[PDB]
């Protein structure tokens, strides 16, 4: 038994897809599909779901609405089905506590229980060759019990999210419970402290406020290479870059202009914090000046040069620019809120390397391939270079999903 499509992850990108495929199914027939996710109980970045994490995107830019507001899967319908719509309204906000967005996604997901396989991590994809042409694809995933699984599919779409970014100096410490990436924040905090946070982004700010608010025992240092925290920029003219119309424009630009646009707009999303959050962090420090009790430290300008483990704690050599001084501090724990990297060919797609072309991902999000390769491989979130800032986000999923299902059906038929 061969599957028309299989996807890697049933995160948002892939769910949005599932819905589109379902919408097309009535007109064009229903493909047999599966989406595997490595989470037994799926939470959307669960380890990051702290008390006051606000969706950084308008709820209207949910899974279906930009394409089809009349879908049963809109955030609003979800709210209605949970008898919460009126109440949400009295809220007057556009940005739901991310815990809520999570429920929505889980709820939407429950509607595809047949297509979703959870608890299965995909390890690699192998070509199945008949006559030197890749007719089908082999997907190898390992479940929670440790049992590997092999399935065969006509088409593949990979939407696994990103992998955490570890600065070099910390790579030495892989495996020390004492140091952990933000992404894994809830698991590790469940095990009087000094903790350090590395990075000046949202993930960094969110860790800090959470520690301050939830852990009185804790004193936190935010170590920033950058001078300050810069505000995420969401103004309307600017926000127009997360538009569906923009994907077209950016795609058609020469490589030089694309990067320019990406540089000019980096601040929409990366290394920036929400305006309200900065104040609140700013307020916290201000209060220290008042109280005179210096619990926390804002080490802007600081670069970690040496990090080493110890019986005592973790030793960091911090270079503070503008002082030029190098000083040593030791922390009970360190938190890396250094972000994510989405690099497309991991060990996961290696087996196909031979068939993947030089030219960039397709406008339709299909990787270009050899004439040898007859299957179709698609990716979501790995085309930021060519598809814009919207790519790694929730911004165009509704649209992107239509395009992809459109190709997939066209490929299949
Ligand atoms: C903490 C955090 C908050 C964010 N908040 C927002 C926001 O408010 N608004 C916004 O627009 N964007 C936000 N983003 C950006 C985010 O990338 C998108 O919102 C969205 O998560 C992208 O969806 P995705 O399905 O493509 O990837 P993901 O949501 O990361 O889905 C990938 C899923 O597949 C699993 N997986 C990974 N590898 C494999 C594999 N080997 N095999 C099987 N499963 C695998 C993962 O565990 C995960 O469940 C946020 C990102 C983070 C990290
Ligand atoms: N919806 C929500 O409430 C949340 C949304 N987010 C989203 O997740 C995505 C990524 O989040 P986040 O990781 O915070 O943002 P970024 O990945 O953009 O931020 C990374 C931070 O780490 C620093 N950094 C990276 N490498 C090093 C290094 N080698 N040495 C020192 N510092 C380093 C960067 O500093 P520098 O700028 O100087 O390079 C930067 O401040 C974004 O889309 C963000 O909006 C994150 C958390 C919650
Ligand atoms: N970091 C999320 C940015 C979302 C973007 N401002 C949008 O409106 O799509």
């Amino acid at each position: 038994v061969v599957h028309d499509l299989i996807g890697v992850g049933f995160g948002p990108s892939n769910i949005a897809l599932a819905i589109a495929l379902q919408e097309r199914a009535q007109a064009q027939g229903a493909l047999e599909v599966l989406f595997l996710d490595k989470q037994g109980d799926y939470r959307w970045h669960g380890n990051t779901l702290v008390s006051q994490s606000e969706l950084q995107i308008s709820f209207l830019k949910d899974l279906v609405s930009l394409r089809n507001p009349t879908s049963p899967y809109s955030f609003v319908n979800y709210l209605h089905k949970h008898d919460r719509l009126v109440d949400f309204i009295n809220l007057g906000t556009f940005y739901p506590c991310r815990m809520e967005f999570n429920d929505y996604l889980r709820w939407v997901a429950s509607h595809f229980q047949e297509q979703s396989r959870y608890g299965e991590e995909v390890l690699r994809i192998e070509p199945m060759l008949s006559a030197g042409q890749v007719e089908a694809l082999r997907v190898i995933s390992r479940n929670a019990d440790g049992e590997e699984l092999v399935r065969t599919t006509r088409a593949l779409v990979v939407s696994p999210g990103g992998t955490p970014r570890i600065p070099q100096v910390f790579r030495a410490l892989k495996g020390d419970g004492r140091v952990f990436h933000h992404s894994q924040y809830l698991e590790h905090m469940a095990k009087p402290m000094k903790i350090a946070i590395i990075g000046g982004g949202q993930s960094a700010a969110e860790a800090f406020i959470d520690l301050n608010d939830s852990y009185p025992s804790v004193q936190a240092d935010m170590i920033l290479r950058a001078s300050a925290l810069k505000p995420a920029d969401d103004s309307p003219f600017v926000n127009e870059v997360f538009a569906p119309k923009f994907t077209d424009l950016i795609y058609s630009r020469e490589h030089a202009e694309r990067e320019r646009l990406l540089r000019e707009y980096h601040n929409t999303n990366y290394s920036v914090v929400d305006t309200d959050l900065i104040e609140r962090i700013y307020g916290v420090f201000y209060r220290q000046k008042v109280s005179g009790i210096p619990r926390h430290a804002f080490r802007c300008m600081t670069t970690v040069e040496r990090a080493t483990a110890t019986a005592q704690g973790i030793e960091l050599a911090l270079r503070d620019a503008g002082s030029g001084e190098l000083s040593v501090e030791t922390y009970d724990a360190v938190i890396l809120a250094t972000g994510y990297e989405r690099q497309l060919h991991r060990q996961l797609l290696e087996p196909l390397a031979e068939y993947l072309g030089d030219h960039e991902i397709g406008r339709d999000y299909r990787l270009q391939t050899d004439e040898r390769c007859k299957v179709a491989i698609y990716a979501q979130g790995f085309s930021q270079a060519s598809h814009g800032l919207s790519d790694t986000l929730l911004s165009v999923l509704p649209v992107r999903a239509e395009e992809i299902s459109g190709s997939l059906y066209q490929h299949l038929k």
